[PDB]
Protein backbone atom coordinates (compact mmCIF):
# COMPACT_ATOMS: atom_id res chain seq x y z
CA UNK A 1 0.00 0.00 0.00
CA UNK A 2 2.70 2.20 -1.04
CA UNK A 3 2.21 5.97 -2.09
CA UNK A 4 4.04 7.08 -5.74
CA UNK A 5 6.24 9.00 -3.44
CA UNK A 6 7.61 6.02 -1.12
CA UNK A 7 7.18 3.95 -4.37
CA UNK A 8 9.29 6.06 -6.47
CA UNK A 9 12.47 5.27 -3.78
CA UNK A 10 11.14 1.92 -3.50
CA UNK A 11 11.65 1.09 -7.54
CA UNK A 12 14.84 3.50 -7.43
CA UNK A 13 16.52 1.55 -5.04
CA UNK A 14 15.16 -2.09 -5.04
CA UNK A 15 16.31 -2.43 -8.21
CA UNK A 16 19.56 -1.49 -9.60
CA UNK A 17 23.02 -3.26 -9.19
CA UNK A 18 24.67 -0.65 -7.28
CA UNK A 19 25.16 -1.08 -3.42
CA UNK A 20 24.81 2.49 -1.63
CA UNK A 21 21.60 4.15 -1.05
CA UNK A 22 21.02 6.80 1.47
CA UNK A 23 17.45 7.84 1.85
CA UNK A 24 16.66 11.53 3.94
CA UNK A 25 13.77 12.56 5.04
CA UNK A 26 11.65 13.44 8.19
CA UNK A 27 10.72 10.73 10.86
CA UNK A 28 7.14 9.99 11.21
CA UNK A 29 4.23 7.75 9.21
CA UNK A 30 4.87 7.11 5.47
CA UNK A 31 8.76 6.42 6.49
CA UNK A 32 7.83 3.86 8.64
CA UNK A 33 5.68 2.05 6.24
CA UNK A 34 8.72 2.76 3.90
CA UNK A 35 11.07 1.20 6.27
CA UNK A 36 8.36 -2.21 6.58
CA UNK A 37 7.89 -2.69 2.88
CA UNK A 38 11.98 -2.74 2.35
CA UNK A 39 12.02 -5.12 5.37
CA UNK A 40 9.60 -7.44 3.96
CA UNK A 41 10.11 -7.74 -0.04
CA UNK A 42 13.65 -8.55 1.11
CA UNK A 43 12.48 -10.65 3.81
CA UNK A 44 14.40 -13.63 3.98
CA UNK A 45 18.11 -12.18 2.33
CA UNK A 46 18.09 -8.35 4.47
CA UNK A 47 18.42 -7.67 7.67
CA UNK A 48 17.47 -4.39 9.68
CA UNK A 49 19.96 -2.85 11.90
CA UNK A 50 20.23 0.55 13.99
CA UNK A 51 22.69 2.39 15.95
CA UNK A 52 20.71 2.50 18.90
CA UNK A 53 18.74 0.38 21.09
CA UNK A 54 15.48 2.54 21.11
CA UNK A 55 15.91 3.01 17.06
CA UNK A 56 16.48 -1.29 16.89
CA UNK A 57 13.15 -1.31 18.68
CA UNK A 58 11.40 1.06 16.99
CA UNK A 59 12.58 -0.42 13.55
CA UNK A 60 11.68 -4.08 14.01
CA UNK A 61 15.07 -4.64 13.85
CA UNK A 62 18.77 -5.47 16.13
CA UNK A 63 21.47 -2.92 17.41
CA UNK A 64 24.55 -2.67 14.89
CA UNK A 65 27.04 -3.75 18.03
CA UNK A 66 24.72 -6.81 19.18
CA UNK A 67 24.64 -8.21 15.62
CA UNK A 68 27.72 -8.23 14.39
CA UNK A 69 29.22 -8.42 18.29
CA UNK A 70 31.34 -5.23 18.47
CA UNK A 71 32.50 -4.02 21.21
CA UNK A 72 31.30 -0.96 23.48
CA UNK A 73 34.55 1.20 22.63
CA UNK A 74 36.33 3.01 20.35
CA UNK A 75 35.65 1.29 16.65
CA UNK A 76 39.72 1.24 15.50
CA UNK A 77 39.72 1.19 11.78
CA UNK A 78 39.83 -2.29 10.46
CA UNK A 79 41.80 -3.65 14.09
CA UNK A 80 40.61 -7.09 14.67
CA UNK A 81 41.56 -6.08 18.53
CA UNK A 82 37.76 -4.32 18.03
CA UNK A 83 36.49 -6.10 14.40
CA UNK A 84 36.40 -10.00 14.98
CA UNK A 85 34.98 -11.95 12.25
CA UNK A 86 32.82 -14.43 13.11
CA UNK A 87 34.27 -18.24 13.22
CA UNK A 88 33.35 -20.90 10.71
CA UNK A 89 30.06 -22.21 11.20
CA UNK A 90 29.45 -19.57 14.23
CA UNK A 91 26.09 -18.52 14.42
CA UNK A 92 26.89 -15.11 12.74
CA UNK A 93 28.67 -15.96 9.96
CA UNK A 94 25.78 -17.96 8.27
CA UNK A 95 23.67 -15.03 8.37
CA UNK A 96 26.13 -12.18 6.66
CA UNK A 97 26.82 -15.03 4.42
CA UNK A 98 23.71 -15.53 2.83
CA UNK A 99 22.25 -11.64 2.87
CA UNK A 100 22.16 -9.57 0.21
CA UNK A 101 20.73 -6.49 1.51
CA UNK A 102 21.74 -4.40 4.95
CA UNK A 103 19.33 -1.58 5.83
CA UNK A 104 20.89 0.85 8.44
CA UNK A 105 17.92 3.07 10.09
CA UNK A 106 18.85 6.01 12.04
CA UNK A 107 22.24 6.34 10.12
CA UNK A 108 22.31 9.94 11.70
CA UNK A 109 23.57 8.51 14.82
CA UNK A 110 26.37 6.10 13.47
CA UNK A 111 29.45 6.92 14.55
CA UNK A 112 31.91 6.45 12.11
CA UNK A 113 34.21 4.13 13.06
CA UNK A 114 31.13 1.57 13.34
CA UNK A 115 29.93 2.19 9.97
CA UNK A 116 33.86 1.85 8.77
CA UNK A 117 33.30 -1.55 11.66
CA UNK A 118 30.73 -2.66 9.60
CA UNK A 119 32.35 -2.57 6.21
CA UNK A 120 35.40 -4.20 7.33
CA UNK A 121 33.03 -6.91 8.83
CA UNK A 122 31.06 -7.68 6.19
CA UNK A 123 34.12 -7.77 3.53
CA UNK A 124 36.21 -10.43 6.42
CA UNK A 125 34.02 -12.48 6.68
CA UNK A 126 32.51 -12.63 2.76
CA UNK A 127 35.94 -13.35 0.80
CA UNK A 128 34.70 -9.70 -1.38
CA UNK A 129 37.61 -7.75 0.58
CA UNK A 130 37.87 -5.92 -2.46
CA UNK A 131 34.33 -4.90 -2.76
CA UNK A 132 32.94 -2.35 -0.41
CA UNK A 133 30.60 -3.84 2.77
CA UNK A 134 31.45 -7.06 0.39
CA UNK A 135 29.28 -6.13 -1.69
CA UNK A 136 26.00 -5.77 0.36
CA UNK A 137 23.60 -3.22 -0.60
CA UNK A 138 23.41 -1.01 2.06
CA UNK A 139 20.67 0.80 2.51
CA UNK A 140 21.48 4.04 4.64
CA UNK A 141 17.88 5.74 6.24
CA UNK A 142 16.81 8.62 8.06
CA UNK A 143 16.83 12.56 8.58
CA UNK A 144 20.79 13.17 8.40
CA UNK A 145 20.05 16.79 10.50
CA UNK A 146 19.06 14.09 13.49
CA UNK A 147 22.49 14.20 14.90
CA UNK A 148 24.87 14.37 16.44
CA UNK A 149 27.10 11.15 17.66
CA UNK A 150 28.74 11.90 21.10
CA UNK A 151 32.74 11.56 21.21
CA UNK A 152 34.06 11.18 24.78
CA UNK A 153 37.15 13.33 24.03
CA UNK A 154 41.24 13.01 25.08
CA UNK A 155 42.43 9.90 22.83
CA UNK A 156 39.36 8.91 21.43
CA UNK A 157 38.39 12.13 20.22
CA UNK A 158 42.22 12.76 19.01
CA UNK A 159 41.89 9.38 17.06
CA UNK A 160 38.89 10.18 15.58
CA UNK A 161 40.35 13.60 14.25
CA UNK A 162 43.58 11.70 13.02
CA UNK A 163 41.92 8.79 11.38
CA UNK A 164 38.59 10.02 10.05
CA UNK A 165 38.45 14.04 10.45
CA UNK A 166 35.16 14.36 12.65
CA UNK A 167 32.43 11.65 13.58
CA UNK A 168 29.87 11.64 11.08
CA UNK A 169 29.18 8.35 8.63
CA UNK A 170 29.82 10.28 5.90
CA UNK A 171 33.25 10.93 6.86
CA UNK A 172 33.96 7.07 6.75
CA UNK A 173 36.98 6.03 3.81
CA UNK A 174 34.18 3.59 2.23
CA UNK A 175 32.97 6.17 0.04
CA UNK A 176 36.47 7.38 -0.93
CA UNK A 177 35.29 3.81 -2.88
CA UNK A 178 31.92 4.32 -3.79
CA UNK A 179 29.06 6.48 -4.69
CA UNK A 180 26.23 7.06 -2.15
CA UNK A 181 22.78 7.69 -4.50
CA UNK A 182 20.58 10.02 -2.00
CA UNK A 183 17.05 9.89 -2.51
CA UNK A 184 15.54 13.06 -1.51
CA UNK A 185 12.40 13.62 0.47
CA UNK A 186 10.82 16.42 2.79
CA UNK A 187 8.21 16.76 -0.06
CA UNK A 188 5.45 15.15 2.37
CA UNK A 189 3.51 18.40 2.92
CA UNK A 190 4.95 21.41 0.84
CA UNK A 191 3.61 24.35 2.58
CA UNK A 192 2.35 23.24 5.49
CA UNK A 193 6.58 24.39 6.19
CA UNK A 194 6.02 28.05 5.49
CA UNK A 195 8.82 28.17 2.91
CA UNK A 196 9.98 31.57 4.42
CA UNK A 197 9.78 29.69 7.93
CA UNK A 198 12.06 26.90 5.95
CA UNK A 199 14.40 29.71 4.66
CA UNK A 200 14.45 30.99 8.18
CA UNK A 201 15.87 27.94 9.34
CA UNK A 202 18.45 27.64 6.79
CA UNK A 203 19.75 31.06 7.37
CA UNK A 204 19.70 30.25 11.25
CA UNK A 205 22.25 27.07 10.77
CA UNK A 206 24.64 29.09 8.18
CA UNK A 207 24.95 31.01 11.45
CA UNK A 208 23.26 34.79 10.20
CA UNK A 209 22.57 37.05 12.73
CA UNK A 210 19.69 39.16 11.87
CA UNK A 211 17.68 35.77 11.27
CA UNK A 212 18.55 34.97 14.57
CA UNK A 213 17.30 38.31 15.79
CA UNK A 214 14.50 37.88 13.45
CA UNK A 215 13.61 34.72 15.18
CA UNK A 216 13.71 35.90 18.79
CA UNK A 217 12.09 39.17 17.82
CA UNK A 218 9.24 37.25 16.98
CA UNK A 219 8.88 33.89 19.09
CA UNK A 220 10.73 35.13 22.65
CA UNK A 221 6.96 35.11 25.08
CA UNK A 222 8.06 33.92 28.38
CA UNK A 223 5.47 30.98 29.24
CA UNK A 224 3.80 30.67 26.82
CA UNK A 225 3.09 27.40 27.67
CA UNK A 226 -0.22 27.67 29.40
CA UNK A 227 -1.52 29.10 26.26
CA UNK A 228 -4.07 26.14 24.97
CA UNK A 229 -2.90 23.08 22.77
CA UNK A 230 0.77 23.85 23.83
CA UNK A 231 3.05 21.46 23.89
CA UNK A 232 6.05 22.63 26.11
CA UNK A 233 9.25 20.29 24.56
CA UNK A 234 12.21 20.32 26.59
CA UNK A 235 15.60 19.34 25.50
CA UNK A 236 16.65 17.47 28.34
CA UNK A 237 13.99 14.26 29.35
CA UNK A 238 14.69 15.47 33.36
CA UNK A 239 12.80 18.79 33.04
CA UNK A 240 9.90 17.08 31.23
CA UNK A 241 9.36 14.59 33.73
CA UNK A 242 9.67 17.68 36.63
CA UNK A 243 6.94 19.69 34.57
CA UNK A 244 4.97 16.44 33.66
CA UNK A 245 4.55 15.41 37.53
CA UNK A 246 4.32 19.10 38.63
CA UNK A 247 0.76 19.05 36.12
CA UNK A 248 0.13 15.56 37.08
CA UNK A 249 -0.45 16.24 40.58
CA UNK A 250 -2.68 18.71 40.34
CA UNK A 251 -5.18 16.75 39.01
CA UNK A 252 -7.98 16.09 41.62
CA UNK A 253 -8.83 12.47 40.58
CA UNK A 254 -7.74 8.74 42.09
CA UNK A 255 -4.14 7.78 40.46
CA UNK A 256 -3.87 4.85 38.72
CA UNK A 257 -0.85 2.82 38.26
CA UNK A 258 -0.05 0.47 35.07
CA UNK A 259 2.35 -2.15 35.39
CA UNK A 260 4.55 -3.19 32.18
CA UNK A 261 4.91 -7.18 31.79
CA UNK A 262 8.72 -7.19 30.78
CA UNK A 263 9.27 -11.00 29.41
CA UNK A 264 12.80 -12.21 27.78
CA UNK A 265 15.67 -9.80 26.94
CA UNK A 266 14.74 -6.38 27.30
CA UNK A 267 16.86 -3.44 28.43
CA UNK A 268 16.12 -0.96 30.75
CA UNK A 269 17.00 2.12 28.44
CA UNK A 270 15.33 0.80 25.96
CA UNK A 271 11.81 0.82 27.62
CA UNK A 272 9.44 3.14 25.07
CA UNK A 273 7.22 4.32 28.08
CA UNK A 274 7.37 4.53 31.83
CA UNK A 275 7.16 0.64 33.23
CA UNK A 276 5.35 2.25 35.93
CA UNK A 277 3.21 4.35 34.58
CA UNK A 278 0.64 6.18 36.61
CA UNK A 279 -2.05 8.15 35.70
CA UNK A 280 -4.99 10.60 36.50
CA UNK A 281 -8.41 11.59 34.75
CA UNK A 282 -7.78 14.74 32.71
CA UNK A 283 -3.65 14.06 32.32
CA UNK A 284 -2.26 15.28 28.68
CA UNK A 285 -1.33 12.32 27.16
CA UNK A 286 0.38 10.89 23.50
CA UNK A 287 -0.15 7.90 21.85
CA UNK A 288 3.10 5.70 20.33
CA UNK A 289 1.74 3.53 17.76
CA UNK A 290 -0.41 2.76 14.91
CA UNK A 291 -3.83 1.27 15.73
CA UNK A 292 -4.07 -1.71 13.24
CA UNK A 293 -7.43 -1.48 12.81
CA UNK A 294 -6.66 2.85 11.79
CA UNK A 295 -8.51 4.63 14.45
CA UNK A 296 -5.65 6.06 15.69
CA UNK A 297 -2.00 7.01 14.87
CA UNK A 298 1.13 6.91 16.58
CA UNK A 299 1.85 9.98 18.33
CA UNK A 300 -1.92 11.17 18.66
CA UNK A 301 -1.64 13.56 21.62
CA UNK A 302 -5.13 12.89 23.66
CA UNK A 303 -6.38 13.36 27.65
CA UNK A 304 -7.38 10.72 29.72
CA UNK A 305 -11.29 10.14 29.98
CA UNK A 306 -11.69 6.54 31.75
CA UNK A 307 -9.12 4.64 33.81
CA UNK A 308 -10.10 1.00 34.02
CA UNK A 309 -7.47 -1.78 34.79
CA UNK A 310 -6.58 -3.04 31.41
CA UNK A 311 -8.24 -0.26 28.87
CA UNK A 312 -8.51 3.51 29.13
CA UNK A 313 -10.73 6.46 27.57
CA UNK A 314 -8.60 8.87 25.61
CA UNK A 315 -10.22 11.97 23.97
CA UNK A 316 -8.11 12.57 20.65
CA UNK A 317 -7.17 16.34 19.95
CA UNK A 318 -7.38 15.83 16.57
CA UNK A 319 -10.82 14.79 16.17
CA UNK A 320 -12.09 13.64 19.68
CA UNK A 321 -13.28 11.25 22.18
CA UNK A 322 -13.08 7.72 19.83
CA UNK A 323 -10.67 5.32 20.44
CA UNK A 324 -10.00 3.48 23.94
CA UNK A 325 -6.32 1.63 23.75
CA UNK A 326 -5.52 -1.52 25.09
CA UNK A 327 -1.98 -2.72 26.26
CA UNK A 328 0.80 -3.30 23.16
CA UNK A 329 3.36 -5.79 23.28
CA UNK A 330 6.83 -4.79 21.77
CA UNK A 331 9.50 -7.67 20.55
CA UNK A 332 13.26 -7.33 21.26
CA UNK A 333 13.88 -9.06 17.68
CA UNK A 334 17.48 -10.03 16.89
CA UNK A 335 18.80 -12.02 13.54
CA UNK A 336 19.53 -15.19 13.51
CA UNK A 337 20.18 -18.26 11.12
CA UNK A 338 17.72 -21.27 10.54
CA UNK A 339 18.12 -23.90 8.21
CA UNK A 340 15.14 -23.54 6.73
CA UNK A 341 16.22 -23.21 3.62
CA UNK A 342 19.65 -22.07 4.52
CA UNK A 343 19.15 -18.56 5.63
CA UNK A 344 17.67 -15.45 7.95
CA UNK A 345 14.91 -15.61 10.61
CA UNK A 346 14.13 -12.66 12.82
CA UNK A 347 13.97 -14.33 16.09
CA UNK A 348 12.47 -12.59 18.98
CA UNK A 349 14.09 -12.32 22.46
CA UNK A 350 12.98 -9.91 24.38
CA UNK A 351 9.19 -8.51 25.40
CA UNK A 352 7.79 -5.36 26.51
CA UNK A 353 4.08 -5.32 26.96
CA UNK A 354 2.11 -1.97 28.17
CA UNK A 355 -0.48 0.65 27.05
CA UNK A 356 1.40 2.41 24.04
CA UNK A 357 0.93 6.18 26.11
CA UNK A 358 3.31 8.11 27.78
CA UNK A 359 2.80 11.48 29.85
CA UNK A 360 2.19 14.77 27.35
CA UNK A 361 2.07 17.71 28.99
CA UNK A 362 5.63 18.39 27.94
CA UNK A 363 8.03 16.08 25.96
CA UNK A 364 11.31 15.76 24.70
CA UNK A 365 13.15 16.59 21.77
CA UNK A 366 14.25 13.18 21.52
CA UNK A 367 10.72 11.73 21.75
CA UNK A 368 8.94 14.16 19.82
CA UNK A 369 11.03 13.44 16.35
CA UNK A 370 8.74 13.74 13.62
CA UNK A 371 5.71 14.90 14.62
CA UNK A 372 3.20 17.64 12.94
CA UNK A 373 3.12 19.61 16.05
CA UNK A 374 0.42 22.79 16.00
CA UNK A 375 1.51 24.62 19.11
CA UNK A 376 4.99 24.47 20.67
CA UNK A 377 6.56 26.06 23.89
CA UNK A 378 10.85 25.45 24.12
CA UNK A 379 11.87 26.11 27.33
CA UNK A 380 16.09 27.32 27.57
CA UNK A 381 18.27 25.44 29.55
CA UNK A 382 21.23 28.14 29.71
CA UNK A 383 23.64 26.41 27.66
CA UNK A 384 22.41 23.83 25.30
CA UNK A 385 24.92 25.28 22.47
CA UNK A 386 26.75 22.17 21.64
CA UNK A 387 27.05 22.75 18.26
CA UNK A 388 23.70 23.45 17.32
CA UNK A 389 22.03 20.92 19.38
CA UNK A 390 18.88 23.31 18.94
CA UNK A 391 18.20 22.77 14.96
CA UNK A 392 16.05 20.05 15.51
CA UNK A 393 14.26 21.60 18.01
CA UNK A 394 13.30 24.38 15.74
CA UNK A 395 12.30 22.27 12.98
CA UNK A 396 9.33 20.09 15.09
CA UNK A 397 7.11 23.61 13.65
CA UNK A 398 5.47 24.51 10.03
CA UNK A 399 5.13 28.23 10.87
CA UNK A 400 7.17 30.68 13.12
CA UNK A 401 3.57 32.29 14.65
CA UNK A 402 3.08 28.31 16.58
CA UNK A 403 6.55 28.68 18.00
CA UNK A 404 7.47 30.23 21.29
CA UNK A 405 10.65 30.32 23.19
CA UNK A 406 10.66 30.90 26.98
CA UNK A 407 14.27 32.53 26.40
CA UNK A 408 16.00 34.29 23.65
CA UNK A 409 18.59 31.67 22.06
CA UNK A 410 22.27 32.20 21.22
CA UNK A 411 23.87 32.38 17.68
CA UNK A 412 25.86 29.15 18.63
CA UNK A 413 23.02 27.00 19.85
CA UNK A 414 21.61 26.86 16.32
CA UNK A 415 24.86 26.43 13.94
CA UNK A 416 25.34 23.89 11.85
CA UNK A 417 28.90 21.83 12.06
CA UNK A 418 30.99 22.97 9.46
CA UNK A 419 31.34 19.27 8.12
CA UNK A 420 27.16 18.98 8.18
CA UNK A 421 26.63 22.34 6.41
CA UNK A 422 28.89 21.40 3.01
CA UNK A 423 27.51 17.31 3.51
CA UNK A 424 23.73 18.36 3.15
CA UNK A 425 24.73 20.80 0.19
CA UNK A 426 26.91 18.10 -1.89
CA UNK A 427 23.91 15.57 -1.73
CA UNK A 428 21.44 17.77 -3.30
CA UNK A 429 22.62 16.68 -6.58
CA UNK A 430 21.96 13.61 -5.82
CA UNK A 431 24.80 11.15 -5.50
CA UNK A 432 27.73 12.02 -2.72
CA UNK A 433 31.47 11.02 -2.75
CA UNK A 434 33.98 11.46 -0.48
CA UNK A 435 36.72 13.36 -2.31
CA UNK A 436 40.41 13.61 -1.15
Amino acid sequence: GLSSEQQRAFLAVTQTPHPAHLITGPAGTGKTTLLYALQKFYKGRAVTLAPTGTAALQARGQTVHSFFRFPARLLRYRHPEDIRPPGPHSPLRKAIECMEVLILDEVGMVRVDLLEAMDWALRKTRKRLEEPFGGVKVLLLGDTRQLEPVVPGGEEALYIARTWGGPFFFQAHVWEEVALRVHRLWESQRQREDPLFAELLKRLRQGDPQALETLNRAAVRPDGGEEPGTLILTPRRKEADALNLKRLEALPGKPLEYQAQVKGEFAETDFPTEAALTLKKGAQVILLRNDPLGEYFNGDLGWVEDLEAEALAVRLKRNGRRVVIRPFVWEKIVYTYDSERECIKPQVVGTFRQVPVRLAWALTVHKAQGLTLDKVHLELGRGLFAHGQLYVALTRVRRLQDLSLSRPIAPTELLWRPEVEVFETRIQEGIWQKSH
